[PDB]
């Protein structure tokens, strides 16, 4: 199994840069509006920054092509900038709140320019690692559904961990997080539990059954337990996602969940799964199909 | 620390699908030329002979919902080239390379001729590539993207027993003894790539992790012995000098780098992990490792 983003096509023509004086980070044009991160304006007082701010003072390129502001707004943490062209490449596309635990490619973008693309899973403490320097900032995550293009991050901020922060497209941070740039804590982090039962799936799939038992739980028991070997509770949209691998293989949820468990309290007694001794959380139900299938 | 692919909006508008009879694949659009892996033509195939008996129409070539008209075809080593009676204008600046062993390349998997990810490669030493490929991925390329011109490294033609995959350049040449024939064929014995397990190495350091690390020294002929029992390439004198930015950046001699590495041979990694991998990682160059 490996790591794969969706192709970033879709999404470089879209990217482009914006600045207020000399700080310059990274948009996203879509239609006639271009969407960043509200501190290219900058214990900041957004709304009293964002009045003595006109148009003219906000500069939109495409490479080095100017588009010409024509309106401003804020919502929540993201500025919306009205632009005079349509993005004659804009995608079909949505805008979604993704779930802790849910993967997505980012496309890491420096004034404007596409650097590289890769896939992010978002930890239960909302924070991502990603690969993002300077100049990084209104970098956006999306997953790609047809032809049509999620956005679901745009990426504000580092923590003092090395880890990163950041908000969906409407401007709402995921995670406990503000723009300031104040210290702050994340969540200790935990297992992305549905993400390793993806994996177990995966590893029946591929004919590597010895951990699977006899017996089944409950989502409590389940969960209590795992909470001891810091594994995220499950869900019931946790359950729901693992519908098609469970129908796959014919292993009810419960009935995989109770292996899981044997595998916390037991350990591997010196065995691998896939090829491995670690058990892998970084793949969801979703990763798991799209490469095996 | 992560694995990072080009971005490959240049490739995807490129790609398209090839269909002759029964088989489908995708293929490569160039200015007025499609590149395909050729036994789309199709257990000891006479290529020439097959060859010589198809039509122009005969090969379907649909860039999304347009066909493309073939007017002409010809053959370089394992890969068909079809001429058509358009120019691609999405055509990028390009060349065509051939990357040498422990080299990286971004690999576009597509499906009948539509994108579906995008993932970084290395070639391995015994000239296969660990990637993620289906059926119907034949066709699928690598590459890489200085400034704006697009350095096309590989297509992809097969799958060995083992579950890695084997393909040529784009001038047809498969890398490595492979033949593209439907039998079940075994490749060398691979090696691992020193010096990108060196260059990740100095990857977790620079992420603060350094457990690993030792007082211990080594001449650079006695890590190649301990390395060459362990499968491991040699480290040629280029190598070192290749490392020189990370071994400034760190302050770790190459050689002591070295020295870490062969104890982590010897000894094991003893249940710790290094930057989240309880194995030693090796499809990183140096340059992956410094551009990030
Ligand atoms: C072209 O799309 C296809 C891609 C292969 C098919 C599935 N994954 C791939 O990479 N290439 C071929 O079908 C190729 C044509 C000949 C070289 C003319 N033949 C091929 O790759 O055969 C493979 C199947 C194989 C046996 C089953 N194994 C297991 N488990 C792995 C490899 C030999």
């Amino acid at each position: 199994f490996r790591k794969m983003a969706f192709p970033s096509g879709k999404v470089e023509g879209c990217m482009v840069q914006v600045t207020c004086g000399t700080t310059t980070l990274n948009g996203l044009w879509l239609d006639d509006v271009v969407y960043c991160p509200r501190h290219v304006i900058c214990n900041p007082n957004y709304e009293d920054l964002l009045i003595r701010k006109s148009n003219h003072n906000f500069l939109v390129q495409a490479g080095n092509v100017q588009l010409r502001v024509i309106g401003h707004s804020m919502q929540n943490c993201v500025l919306k900038l009205k632009v005079d062209t349509a993005n004659p490449k804009t995608p079909k596309y949505k805008f979604v709140r993704i779930q802790p635990g849910q993967t997505f490619s980012v496309l890491a973008c420096y004034n404007g320019s596409p650097s590289g693309v890769y896939q992010c899973a978002m930890r239960p403490n909302f924070t991502i690692k990603g690969s993002f320097l300077n100049g990084s900032c209104g970098s956006v995550g999306f997953n790609i559904d047809y032809d049509c293009v999620s956005f679901c991050y745009m990426h504000h901020m580092e923590l003092p961990t090395g880890v990163h922060a950041g908000t969906d497209l409407e401007g709402n941070f995921y995670g406990p997080f503000v723009d300031r740039q104040t210290a702050q804590a994340a969540g200790t982090d935990t297992t992305i539990t549905v993400n390793v039962l993806a994996w177990l799936y995966a590893a029946v799939i591929n004919g590597d059954r010895w951990f699977l038992n006899r017996f089944t739980t409950t989502l409590n028991d389940f969960n209590l337990v795992a909470m001891k070997y810091n594994y995220e509770p499950l869900t019931q949209d946790h359950v729901d996602i693992l519908g098609p691998l469970s129908a796959q293989t014919g292993i009810a949820v419960l009935d995989m969940c109770a292996s899981l468990k044997e595998l916390l309290q037991n350990g591997m007694n010196g065995r691998t799964i896939l090829g491995s001794a670690l058990l892998e959380d970084e793949f969801t139900p979703f990763d798991v199909v799209r490469q095996c299938s």
